[PDB]
């Protein structure tokens, strides 16, 4: 899979 | 929304 | 292009 | 850039 | 979200 | 994987 920054206010990392 | 990595040049972020 | 961060284990930058 | 077919209800094409 | 053309063989839509 | 659209110029099709 592939990880993008992503919200959640709060940035992160998740994998899709 | 993510940010991604795309080049428009330069490579810049992009919110999506 | 976009730049992705997927996984081939290896994670590795993809020139899309 | 890529072309992403994203929910804004209306679908569009988004250039990024 | 965004829709793309994804597998599953099958090539198919997929939300995302 | 998936097919995303994204210019290289020409706008083509790209797995991942």
């Amino acid at each position: 899979a592939c990880v993008f920054a992503c919200e959640d206010a709060a940035i992160i990392g998740l994998a899709v």
